[PDB]
């Protein structure tokens, strides 16, 4: 048993962190295929299809370690640039791109120098904001999930927001949330708590032997949340609770059931106690992470 | 910035986790060089030197992907199996073979029938129990730390003790702690908290924003530790106010002064506040992965 915030295998991505260096700047870049993709503001209220035709191929030094790539063309598909070189990655995985909703999970690879440092779990947040951890020198590291053999990259980082968070974007180019690469003034917007998380990991707990936030009370949908609002939650949907069946198959307790004990975890607290080693109620577990941690889905 | 519990990154890892089979018993091994290293009681109060001369190099199936590995050889280095093979590992990286003591921390690669699962970030508890994520199927996994290139393997799982914490060995055969591979009673044995994590996670928290639980209050180190004991904590030693300097240097706040003020969030907890995202004082994190994280240490 256990229950832990659980990254994915980072070794098929790790095979695609290069250094991408342009001027004095030096950040992160994704070599899949013959395409290395990285933040733009690396060419850098700058306008930057002003600043890419100022460039040459020749500009962008691209280390995959001690191997100088050669870049052969450039292109700027929002905020990513798009670096053409001569060599297909010997170590590109099965790989997709796509773009996540907020509530949703991830594995962050965090590179400084095109080096691995770290791997850790987040969620995107309900504002569209990550909370990371990225210091000066991270940019180009990429969020993802493993399907099976497949990975999907979900995020690049960017930048950090003034109140610690991290802002980013799909490998598609596109922000997540209002979030724009200039130094500019701007706010993530109010963080609610992901609802439909919260239950999962508290599913998580009965699967795992807490049981002492249960009650025999339910209730409606509604009632739970016109308490979910008061409390900064999503209100959550029956599309919500469709999903959160299969774990409540397995522990036998009803969603509207466990709905009402997460009432009560709201309106009375925890009184000194944990859940799965957490005084918080922990909502960066997505229902799926979950039904894979307890269940055992490996990846090949 | 941010503060997250983060992995290393399991690449160099993953190649080496491989299926070791036998009998009606399926567990994991770790492939270095022309040896593959799993918990014994896959041969399986039974006597294992009984039991490994009953067996054959046949009796043991060991895939690593859809290539099937011969045995040549296995011998029993305490509570390991080493079974020799008829092929080196290409994969196999820098590594080295480490036993940490309580405090320090590492990173389990979690794999089921060979395939990695997920990374987590443990420590090793005082009682030489460690808090993870462990089914039926996750047997010689690996924890494991990343020092530049090198790979030290510090810990293979076996069991897990009744209270859901998990018991385990160095990949030098022995048990950290009192355990043992038979199928009897044994206890953890009660979990201090690691108090020189404790303050380090707090100089993380300095050095990302979280200030509100100083105080200008000085202490003694004894009469630190005089409501160290009556909290369940560690005594802290000189040594390791030796190793909190450097945190304690770049924050400008003395390790005698954060005492202080660990003392005051024992005697009145936090009143509804977090630290790093947290309720609870957070122990898994050493000052090392502190200043890591804090000051972006790569590896390659
Ligand atoms: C990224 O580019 C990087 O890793 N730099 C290596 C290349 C050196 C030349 C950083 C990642 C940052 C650094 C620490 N934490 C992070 O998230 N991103 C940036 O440097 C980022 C790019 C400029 C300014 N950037 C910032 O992160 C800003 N944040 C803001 O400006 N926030 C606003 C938008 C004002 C609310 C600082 C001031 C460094 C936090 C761009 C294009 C925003
Ligand atoms: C490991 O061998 C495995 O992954 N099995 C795959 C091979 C199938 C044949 C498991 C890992 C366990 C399973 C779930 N969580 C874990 O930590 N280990 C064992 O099966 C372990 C080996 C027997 C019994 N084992 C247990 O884990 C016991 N724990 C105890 O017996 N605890 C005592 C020692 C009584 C306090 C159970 C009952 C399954 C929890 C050995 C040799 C202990």
């Amino acid at each position: 048993s256990g229950f832990r915030k659980m990254a994915f295998p980072s070794g098929k991505v790790e095979g695609c962190m290069v250094q991408v260096t342009c001027g004095t700047t030096t950040l992160n870049g994704l070599w899949l295929d013959d395409v290395v993709y990285c933040p733009r503001h690396v060419i850098c209220n700058p306008n930057y299809e002003d600043l890419l035709i100022r460039k040459s191929n020749h500009n962008f030094l691209v280390q995959a370690g001690n191997v100088q790539l050669r870049v052969i063309g450039h292109s700027m598909q929002n905020c990513v640039l798009k670096l053409k070189v001569d060599t297909a990655n010997p170590k590109t995985p099965k790989y997709k791109f796509v773009r996540i909703q907020p509530g949703q999970t991830f594995s962050v690879l965090a590179c400084y120098n095109g080096s691995p440092s770290g791997v850790y779990q987040c969620a995107m947040r309900p504002n569209f904001t990550i909370k990371g951890s990225f210091l000066n020198g991270s940019c180009g590291s990429v969020g993802f999930n493993i399907d099976y053999d497949c990975v999907s990259f979900c995020y690049m980082h960017h930048m950090e927001l003034p109140t610690g968070v991290h802002a980013g974007t799909d490998l598609a180019g596109n922000f997540y949330g209002p979030f724009v690469d200039r130094q500019t003034a701007q706010a993530a917007g109010t963080d609610t708590t992901i609802t439909v998380n919260v239950l999962a990991w508290l599913y998580a707990a009965v699967i795992n032997g807490d049981r002492w936030f249960l009650n025999r009370f339910t209730t409606t949908l509604n009632d739970f949340n016109l308490v979910a609002m008061k409390y900064n939650y999503e209100p959550l949907t029956q599309d919500h609770v469709d999903i959160l069946g299969p774990l409540s198959a397995q522990t036998g307790i009803a969603v509207l059931d466990m709905c009402a004990s997460l009432k009560e975890l709201l309106q009375n607290g925890m009184n000194g106690r944990t859940i799965l080693g957490s005084a918080l109620l922990e909502d960066e577990f997505t229902p799926f992470d979950v039904v894979r941690q307890c269940s055992g889905v490996t990846f090949q």
